[PDB]
C-alpha cells in the first residue's frame, strides 16, 4: 500500500519514538503521571506529513517513498524559564534525529498555552480539598456532599477555558458540581477561581469564589458569612433526571427489536490498512491524534478528486450569567480532539455489520494507549434510491422501471473530551458525491440556576440553566479537481427581460446561467454577511466531451453565522470562523488552522487564519484549498435532558461532481434493476447480480470500556 | 383507528357510487373521458372533500357526530355555447343525494381555457400534428428517420410545455419534438411547434408558429419549401436503433474496485413496530392520519405525540420547476405540478429499491381523467429504517483508563413515502418520525431532466449534456402547508436569536465581557412573520403554545429549513401570480376555511390570473396573537443540469424539506420511555454489565420475492 504514507503510527512506532527521546538523558524526562509540573514531559507523539510535494511524487511519479516522522511535542517544565517545544523526530523505522519545530520568536507564554494534563488536574483537586476545608460544613448543609470523607457523596469540578484576560495567564473558573451519574448536569451554585500558573502547585490559590449569585473572596469569607446568616444559601426510586434510564410511557409501547442491516456476503469494500476501495472510489485515512479524522488521496474513477479532507477544529461559544459560563470558549483541538476517540458499540454507534478499526495513541500518557473501536467503516442503505424512473405508457401501463437501491460507505469516528460527544462521518456515494458531516450528542455544558441566567440560556432541571452557545466547526478541504493546478468559479441565476420572439408586443422574464471567474484569494473570501453563491466550483482546465470544464461542487449544511466581532480578543483564535468558505493558494505553512495551543492562548495564538489572505495571492490556475465553517447556534431546551439527540443537529458539506463525468458515473454499478413489460406474459426483470434474500446473523454484542497500554 | 377514517381517501366503491350519481342526472350530458372531442360534459377528478376543522375538532376531540363525507367532483362543461369548468361537492356517503356548488368563480371568464390537459386532448393533438407537418414528412425521414405520419417503431413524439401563451385565456402550447426511443425525453430533433388548441372543435387547431434550429418559419410548408430549396442548416441525426443508449439505465463502464454481490439488507423479523390500521398510524410516541389528495400529494394529518396534537395538516401544496430557454418551448416552461395531479401519478414503488423489502406496501384508488377509479398498486410504503447514527449516545470516561459507563440509543425512524412522476421526473415525498418527537418533511428529486436541442445560443440558459442536448436552467420550489395547532388551536409565533452584549467584567473590573445573549422577539401581525427571501430568517422559528413546561418555559415546536430557494421571478411580474406564496421562504396565516390551498389545478394553465393568490392572505394583516395559526414553507433549489444527470438526476444531495422539532414542549428527552436504550457498566474485577429493556436480536427472516406489475388500471 502506498497509502501507509498517510498512515498514523503504530504501537510500535510510538514506542520507538518514545524510547529514543528516553534514551537522551539530558532531557530529563519524566512520566506524564507524575505529580508535578515542574518536569519535562513527552505530552503527544503523531505522525508527521511529509510535503506535498514529495508525497505527489512518490504517488504520481513513481519516486522514493517520503521519509516518515513522527511529531513529537514535550513539555519543558523542569527549568528556569519552562516552555513547550515541538520535533520531528525521525526516521522511522529507525529514529536518529530529534529536530526542533516552528519557533515564535518574542511569544513569551508558551508555558501558559500549553493543554492541562491528568497530572494537573489530581494537582487541582488537592488543591480544592485543601483550600475548601473552612466550607466543609456549608458543603454538607447546602448539597450533602464534600470533598472529605465523601465516598459516594463527592463534590467534583469541571473547568473551563481560556484560562484568565491576556495571555500567559493561567487562572481557571472551575464548576462544583455534585459527583453522580451524569454529573455535568449537577452544579452546586460554587464557582471558584484559582490560579495555576505556577509549577510549584503549593502557590495556586483560589483567588475569587462565586456563590448563587454574589462573589466572596475567599473560602474562608463565604463560610463566615454562612455561619453569620449572610448568605442566600440554595439547599439542594425512578431513575435520576441526568440518567438514560427508561422512564415515562409511550401511548403505543413497543417491547420489540426495530429492523437491523445483514451483510451475509460480506463487506463490499475492500479494507487494507488504512487504504478502502468501493466502487469507483479509492482513499486513504488517518486519525491525527491531535485535530481528527481525515480522509487522503481521494480518487473515483482513478482520478484524483481531493488530495486532504480534515477535521480542523471544533468551538462551543458560550454566554452565562454565571462566572464560569461567560468565560467558556470552549476549543477542541486544545483536548486531544483526535485522542478521545472511545469505543465504539455495535448496533448502536455502528451497525452491528460495520468493521470496526482499533488505534494507538500517544496523548498525555505514560506509554501508547490501545483504543478499541476507535472507527468503524461500513456500508448502509440509504433508504432512498440513487436514482428510479417510471416510464409511464400513459395508457394504463408502463415502457420500463428502472431503479438503483441506495447505498452509501461510511467512515466514523467520535470525540468525547467531556460532556459532548460528536459524531465524525465521511461518507461516499456510488455515484461519487462525498459528504462530511458531524452530529452532535452527549450532555450540555450547564451552570446553576438563578433568575439572570434566563438572559443566556434556558432553565433545564430545578438547579439547572442551559448555556446559549454557537458551535462551530472548521474543516481543510485540499481539493486536487483532476490533479492539482485548479481555478475557482460560481454560478448565479440571472433573470433577462427580452421582447417574446414569437410575440413581439409580449415580453420573456426569463433566467439566465452567469458565470463568476476569481483571481485573487481575498475575492473568494466568503464572509457570513455576504450572499453565498448557489454553486461553489472548483475546475480543472480539462473539458468533459461536451465541452465544459470538468469541475466538483461544494454545497455547504450549515446555520453559522459570526460570533464574536472580528478584531476583539479570543476572536484572534477563530478568524476562520469570519468565512463559511474562504479558499487560498496551498503553502505548507498554511496546513492547519487552529492547534492545541489555541485553547489556552487566545489571544495571542500561533496560527492566525485571517494571516492566511493577506498576501491575497493568484489563485488561477493554482493549487487550492477551500476552507468551510459549518455550525449552527444551540439555545438549550429541556428535550437536551439528560443528552442532546442527533436529529436536526448535524451540519457538513457535500462534494458533487460537476460536468467531471461524461455521464453519471454510478452507471457502472451492476446492483441497477429495470422492469420490461412483454406482450402476453409476465414481465422481464432485468439485473446483473442475482436476486438476494440470505439473512446471517451479527457478532453477539460485547463493549469492553477500558483503553490501556499493550 | 376509526375516527382517522374522517381523513381518509375515497375508496374504490366510494369513488363508483359518486360517478354513478353524477351519472344518474341525464340532464349534465356526461360522457366518458376517453372520448375523443373536447365538445363533451366529463367528470375530470373525484376526490375526498374534507369537512370543517371545527367539525372534524368537536368530533376528534369533543366528542361529537362524525362530520358529513364528501367527494369534490370536478366537470368539465365542454358541451356548450360557453364552456367552462364547475367543480361540485357530492354528498353524503354513503348514499349520495345532492350536488352543491364548490370553489364557485362568478364573473372568471377563462375556467375552460384553465383547466389541465387530458389524454383526449393528447390525442387530438396528435392527430393535429399529423395532418398539419405532412409537408415535413420527407424533412422528417431525411433529418431524423422517423416520422409522425405511417410510423411503428420510428415515431416522432412530443413533449408539450406550459403555460400555454402569452395571456390569460389562450391555450397556444409549444410543442419539444423528440424522437420516440427509449428515454425519449433526451432525444430533442431541433424542431418546436406551436399549436393553438382554444377551440372546442379541434378542425380549428393549428399550427400557428415553427422554430428549427435556431430560426423561426411560420408554417411547416415554409419551413418545408426552404429545406427542399436548399436554404436550412440542417442537423442531420444518427440512427439511435450494442452498447445501451445514452439515455437508458442500463449499466456500463467498469469500477475499478469490482462489485459482485449484493449489499446489505434490512430485516424485519419481529414485524414492523408500528400500527397502521386503515389511514391510521401509531409508532411509540406518535399517532397521526394520513392521505393521499389526488390532486396536490401527501398529507398527514392530526399529528400527536404523547397524546397531545402538535399538528393538524402537514401537507404538499404546489411543486414547481421554472425555466429559462435560448428556444422558444424552454423560455416558455414554467411548470406547477398540480395542475397535473400531483397527486394522482404515485406509480408502483419497487420493493428494495423505492423502499425497503421489509417496508408495508399499499394501494390506492385514482380518479383523474379517466372512465373508471383506476386501481394504483404499491402506490405508498411505509417503514422504519435504522438511520445508521444514534438518537443519542455518551462515553462517560474515568480520565484513567477506563469508564462510569456508556449509554446509547439506535438510531431508527418511521417513513411514510408516495412517489409523483408527471412525466419525465420523479419526486419522492417522505414525512418521517424520529422517536424523540421531530418530524421531517422530505423532497428528493430523480428521473429525467426537461431539454431542449442544442446550439450554441443555449448555453446562456443551461448546459451542453449530450450531442444535441441542452439541460436547460431552471429552479425547483415546493410549497408546503403546516397547520401546526401546537398542545391545541391556539398558539402565537416568535423567533429567539443571540445578541452580543460587551459589560464590564465582573471578577476583574479593567476588563470586558463580551458575549452571547438571549434575545426573543414577538410577532403580533401577519405582515411581521412574513418573512422574504432578502430578509435575514431568525434561526429559531418557534409556534408556542400558553402553557408552560415544569421549567417555566413556553411549549413549543420550533421549525427548521432545509432549502437553497431564493426569488426566482419578480414579485408582481405577470406569471408570477401564480406563485406569490414563493415570495417566502416562511410565513404565517390565521387559519380559514376559505385559504386550505396555496394553489389549485388550474394555475399551470392560467399563471396571470389564478384562483388562489397567496399574496391576498396577508393582505389583510391580521393579528396572529393567540389564533389558529398556518405556518406555510417555500423550499427548493436551482438547478444548473450537468452531464453527471444523464440519464438521470440523482438523489444525492438533491433534497429539500423542513424539520419539526419539540422546544421546551416536553418536560426532558420524549425518547427516554423507548425500551432500546443500552447501557454498558464497569463491574470490579469482572465482565461489564449491559443492561437492557429489551433482549438482544440477531434473529432472521426472509422477505418475499421481488414483484413488480407495471399497470394500473379499474377494478
Ligand atoms: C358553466 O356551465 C354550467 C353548465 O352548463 C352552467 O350551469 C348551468 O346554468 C344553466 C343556466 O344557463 C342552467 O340551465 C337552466 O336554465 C333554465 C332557464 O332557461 C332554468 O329554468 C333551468 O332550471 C336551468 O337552470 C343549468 O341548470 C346549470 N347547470 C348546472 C349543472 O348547474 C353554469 O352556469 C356555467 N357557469 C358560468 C359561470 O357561466
Ligand atoms: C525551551 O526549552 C528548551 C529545552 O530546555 C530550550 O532548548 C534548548 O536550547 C538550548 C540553548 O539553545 C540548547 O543548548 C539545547 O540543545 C536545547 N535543548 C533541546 C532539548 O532542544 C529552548 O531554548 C527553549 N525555547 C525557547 C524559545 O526559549
Ligand atoms: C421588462 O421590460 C419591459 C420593456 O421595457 C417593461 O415594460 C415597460 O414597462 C413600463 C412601465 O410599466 C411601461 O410604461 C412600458 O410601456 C413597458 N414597455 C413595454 C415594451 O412593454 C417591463 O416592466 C419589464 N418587466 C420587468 C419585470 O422588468
Ligand atoms: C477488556 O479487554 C482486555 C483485553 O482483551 C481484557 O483483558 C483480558 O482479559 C482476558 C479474559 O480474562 C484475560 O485472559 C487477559 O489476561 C486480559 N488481557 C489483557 C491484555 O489484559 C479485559 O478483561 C476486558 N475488560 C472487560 C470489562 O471486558
Ligand atoms: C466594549 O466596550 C468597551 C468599553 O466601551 C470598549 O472599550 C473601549 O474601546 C475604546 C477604543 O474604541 C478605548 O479608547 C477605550 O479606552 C475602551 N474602554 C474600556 C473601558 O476598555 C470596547 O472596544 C468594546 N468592545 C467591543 C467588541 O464592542
Ligand atoms: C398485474 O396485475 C394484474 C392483477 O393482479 C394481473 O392480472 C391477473 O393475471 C393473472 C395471471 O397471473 C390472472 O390469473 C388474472 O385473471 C389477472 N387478473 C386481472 C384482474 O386481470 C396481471 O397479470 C399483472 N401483470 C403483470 C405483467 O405482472
Ligand atoms: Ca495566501
Ligand atoms: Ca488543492
Ligand atoms: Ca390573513
Ligand atoms: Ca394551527
Ligand atoms: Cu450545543
Ligand atoms: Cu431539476
Amino acid at each position: 500500500r502506498k497509502a501507509g504514507v498517510f498512515s498514523d503510527l503504530s504501537n510500535q512506532e510510538l514506542k520507538a519514538v518514545h524510547s529514543f527521546l528516553w534514551s537522551k538523558k539530558e532531557l530529563r524526562l519524566q512520566p506524564s503521571s507524575t505529580t508535578t509540573m515542574a518536569k519535562n514531559t513527552v505530552f503527544l507523539i503523531e505522525m508527521l506529513l511529509p510535503k506535498k510535494y514529495h508525497v505527489l511524487r512518490f504517488l504520481d511519479k513513481g519516486e522514493r517513498h517520503p521519509v516518515r516522522e513522527a511529531r513529537a511535542v514535550i513539555f519543558f517544565g523542569d527549568q528556569e524559564h519552562p516552555n513547550v517545544t515541538e520535533f520531528a523526530v525521525g526516521p522511522l523505522p529507525g529514529p536518529c534525529y530529534m529536530r526542533a519545530l516552528s519557533p515564535r520568536p518574542g511569544y513569551q507564554s508558551s508555558w501558559a498555552s500549553r493543554p492541562i494534563s491528568t497530572a494537573e488536574y489530581a494537582l487541582l483537586y488537592h488543591t480544592l480539598q485543601e483550600a475548601t476545608k473552612p466550607l466543609h460544613q456549608f458543603f454538607l448543609n447546602t448539597t450533602g456532599f464534600s470533598f472529605q470523607d465523601c465516598h459516594d457523596r463527592c463534590l467534583a469540578f469541571t473547568d473551563v477555558a481560556p484560562r484568565g484576560v491576556a495571555s500567559g495567564q493561567r487562572r481557571s473558573w472551575l464548576i462544583i458540581q455534585r459527583y453522580v451519574e451524569g454529573y455535568f448536569l449537577h452544579p452546586t451554585g460554587l464557582e471558584l477561581l484559582v490560579d495555576h500558573g505556577s509549577t510549584d502547585a503549593g502557590h495556586w490559590a483560589v483567588e475569587q469564589v462565586w456563590y448563587n449569585g454574589k462573589f466572596y473572596g475567599s473560602p474562608e469569607e463565604l463560610a463566615r458569612k454562612y455561619a453569620d446568616g449572610e448568605v442566600d444559601v440554595v439547599v439542594l426510586e425512578p431513575p435520576l433526571f441526568s440518567s438514560h434510564k427508561p422512564r415515562g410511557d409511550f401511548p403505543s409501547p413497543i417491547h420489540v427489536s426495530g429492523p437491523r442491516l445483514v451483510q451475509p456476503h460480506g463487506p463490499r469494500f475492500r479494507l487494507e490498512g488504512n487504504a478502502v476501495l468501493y466502487g469507483g472510489w479509492s482513499f486513504a485515512f488517518r486519525l491525527r491524534s491531535s485535530s481528527g479524522l481525515q480522509v487522503l488521496n481521494v480518487h473515483f474513477g482513478g482520478e484524483r478528486i481531493a488530495y486532504e479532507v480534515s477535521v480542523q477544529e471544533a468551538v462551543a461559544l458560550y454566554g452565562g450569567h454565571t462566572p464560569a459560563g461567560m468565560q467558556t470558549k470552549y476549543l477542541d483541538v486544545g483536548w486531544g480532539l483526535g485522542s478521545v476517540t472511545h469505543e465504539l458499540a455495535p448496533g448502536i454507534d455502528c451497525p452491528e455489520t460495520a468493521t470496526f478499526l482499533d488505534t494507538f495513541h500517544y496523548y498525555d500518557a505514560d506509554d501508547p494507549v490501545h483504543y478499541p473501536r476507535a472507527l468503524c467503516l461500513f456500508e448502509m442503505p440509504t433508504g432512498v434510491p440513487l436514482r428510479r424512473h417510471f416510464n409511464s405508457n400513459f395508457k394504463g401501463g408502463f415502457n420500463f422501471y428502472a431503479g438503483l437501491k441506495g447505498q452509501v460507505l461510511v467512515l466514523r469516528t467520535t470525540s468525547t473530551v467531556y460532556n459532548y460527544d460528536y459524531i465524525w462521518d465521511f461518507i461516499f456515494y456510488p455515484n461519487g458525491v462525498m459528504e462530511a458531516k458531524m452530529h452532535a450528542t452527549g450532555y450540555v455544558h450547564a451552570t446553576f440556576y438563578t433568575p439572570e441566567g434566563l438572559r443566556h440560556g434556558t432553565r433545564l432541571h430545578t438547579h439547572l440553566i442551559g448555556n446559549i452557545h454557537t458551535h462551530l466547526v472548521h474543516y481543510r478541504v485540499d481539493l486536487d479537481v483532476a490533479g492539482t493546478k485548479n481555478s475557482f468559479q460560481t454560478l448565479q441565476m440571472k433573470l433577462e427581460n427580452i421582447t417574446n420572439p414569437w410575440s413581439p408586443r409580449h415580453r420573456v422574464v426569463q433566467p439566465t446561467l452567469e458565470q463568476t471567474q476569481y483571481s485573487w484569494e481575498r475575492q473568494a473570501a466568503f464572509r457570513f454577511k455576504r450572499k453565498l453563491p448557489k454553486y461553489l466550483l472548483f475546475t480543472s482546465p480539462q473539458e468533459n466531451p461536451w465541452g465544459h470544464k470538468r469541475s466538483y461542487r461544494l454545497q455547504i449544511h450549515s446555520m453559522a453565522d459570526q460570533v464574536l466581532p472580528p478584531g476583539w480578543q479570543e476572536e484572534q483564535a477563530i478568524t476562520w470562523a469570519r468565512y463559511p468558505l474562504a479558499v487560498t493558494k496551498y503553502r505548507e505553512s498554511e496546513l492547519c488552522s487552529s492547534s492545541i495551543y489555541h485553547q489556552n492562548d487566545p489571544w495571542d495564538p500561533p496560527v492566525v487564519f485571517e494571516q492566511f489572505l493577506h498576501n491575497n495571492e493568484n489563485i488561477e490556475n493554482e493549487d487550492l484549498v477551500a476552507w468551510v465553517t459549518v455550525g449552527f447556534l444551540h439555545i438549550p431546551h429541556s428535550e437536551d435532558i439528560p443528552n442532546t439527540a442527533t436529529p436536526g443537529n448535524s451540519v457538513g458539506f457535500l462534494l458533487r461532481p460537476f460536468n467531471f463525468f461524461p455521464e453519471d458515473p454510478s452507471l457502472a454499478s451492476r446492483d441497477t434493476v429495470i422492469v420490461w413489460p412483454r406482450d402476453n406474459g409476465p414481465n422481464y426483470v432485468q439485473r446483473w447480480i442475482p436476486e438476494d434474500r440470505d439473512c446471517s446473523m451479527p457478532p453477539p454484542f460485547s463493549y469492553n470500556g477500558t483503553y490501556r497500554p499493550v
